C-alpha cells in the first residue's frame, strides 16, 4: 500500500556566516509540518582551518539553528548529519516515524582541488523508510562563471564515486541511482549565459522568468543530457538567488544574477507541492530555496 508522506527539501549557501536569523521563515513558513526534513548547506565555514581539520563550530551553530526552525507542531528526531568541509546535510523525521527508518548510510565525495578535495563536491544520506529506498544528495559544484564543463565533471564524479556499503558484506555497494526515490539539492552554480547583466536584471524586474530560463546553463545541459538524466525540476517561479549584498536584497557583481541554488528529483510517486526562495533571509549573498513534496512510500 502506497501512503504519502510530506518531504521538505532545503538548500542554503550561507557564505561562511554564523546564523543571525530565525530560520522558521525558511523551514516552517505557512506549511504543514513535514514528516521528513532534508536540509542542505554549502559554504558552512570558509576558513582554511575548517578545510584542514574538518571541525568547526559552525556545525553546532547551524544544527541548533535548523532544529529551532523546524515546524513547531511536531517533535522531530535527528536521523543523520553528514559534512564535507562546508557542505552539510541534515535528515530529520517526526519522532513517530523514527522506528520505520532503517539502513541509514552517509557518504561524501570531494570534487574540487586535484579533482578530489572537499572545497567543492557532494554529500549524501540514503535510508529506507518503511519499504521505500531514498537517497538525498547535497552538492556544491564548480563556481567558474563561463566553464560549466567543470560542474558537469563534478556531477559525473559524485555519481560515479559515491558508494554506500551494505550490512551484507557479500553484496555490491549502492550508488545514488539505486534508490526508489532520489532528491538532489544544492548550490549547483550554473549561471545565465549570452544575456547582458543589464537585460538579466531588467527581466527580473518585470518577473519574466520564463525567457531567462531559456539561457539558464542548467536547463541547457539537462536538455543536452550531460547531467541529471531522468530528473525533474519544478518551474522556477522565484527570482535568481545569487548574488546579493549581505543584509539586503540588492545585487553585487564581481556576473549576472543566477539560479545557483536548485532542487531536482527522480522517482515514481513524487509530487512537488511547492518550489520557492526566501528573500527575507539576508544573512548570506545567496537566498535559501525550499521545496515540499508529497512522496508515496510503500508501507507493509
Ligand atoms: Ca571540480
Ligand atoms: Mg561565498
Amino acid at each position: 500500500m502506497i501512503q504519502n508522506f510530506r518531504f521538505f527539501a532545503g538548500t542554503y549557501n550561507v557564505n561562511g556566516q554564523s546564523p543571525k536569523e530565525c530560520l522558521r521563515l525558511w523551514l516552517s513558513n505557512g506549511i504543514q509540518a513535514p514528516d521528513v526534513y532534508c536540509v542542505g548547506f554549502q559554504e558552512l565555514d570558509l576558513s582554511k582551518e575548517a578545510f584542514f581539520f574538518h571541525d568547526t563550530p559552525k556545525e553546532e551553530e547551524w544544527f541548533k539553528a535548523v532544529s529551532e526552525g523546524l515546524h513547531p507542531d511536531a517533535k522531530y528526531a535527528k536521523v543523520k548529519l553528514i559534512r564535507l568541509v562546508g557542505i552539510m546535510l541534515l535528515l530529520y523525521v517526526k519522532q513517530e516515524h523514527a522506528a520505520y527508518i532503517s539502513e541509514v548510510e552517509a557518504e561524501t565525495v570531494g570534487t574540487g582541488i586535484m579533482g578530489r578535495m572537499g572545497n567543492k563536491g557532494g554529500v549524501a544520506i540514503r535510508f529506507q523508510f518503511h519499504n521505500t529506498s531514498i537517497c538525498v544528495v547535497n552538492s556544491h559544484l564548480a563556481a567558474h562563471i563561463e566553464e560549466y564543463e567543470r560542474r558537469n565533471q563534478d556531477y559525473k564524479d559524485i555519481c560515479s564515486r559515491m558508494q554506500f556499503c551494505q550490512p551484507d558484506p557479500s553484496l555490491p555497494p549502492l550508488t545514488i541511482s539505486n534508490h526508489d526515490v532520489i532528491l538532489w539539492l544544492g548550490d549547483l552554480n550554473y549561471r545565465i549565459e549570452e544575456l547582458d547583466v543589464e537585460k538579466v536584471k531588467k527581466l527580473i524586474e518585470e518577473k519574466d522568468f520564463q525567457m531567462l530560463y531559456a539561457y539558464d546553463q542548467l536547463k541547457i545541459q539537462v536538455a543536452a543530457k550531460t547531467v541529471f538524466e531522468g530528473f525533474t525540476e519544478g518551474e522556477l517561479t522565484f527570482q535568481p538567488t545569487y548574488k546579493y549584498d549581505t543584509g539586503s536584497d540588492d545585487w553585487d557583481t564581481s556576473r549576472a544574477p543566477a539560479w545557483c541554488d536548485r532542487i531536482l528529483w527522480k522517482g515514481k510517486n513524487i509530487t512537488q507541492l511547492s518550489y520557492q526562495s526566501h528573500m527575507a533571509l539576508k544573512t548570506s549573498d545567496h537566498k535559501p530555496v525550499s521545496s515540499v513534496f508529497d512522496i508515496g512510500v510503500r508501507v507493509v
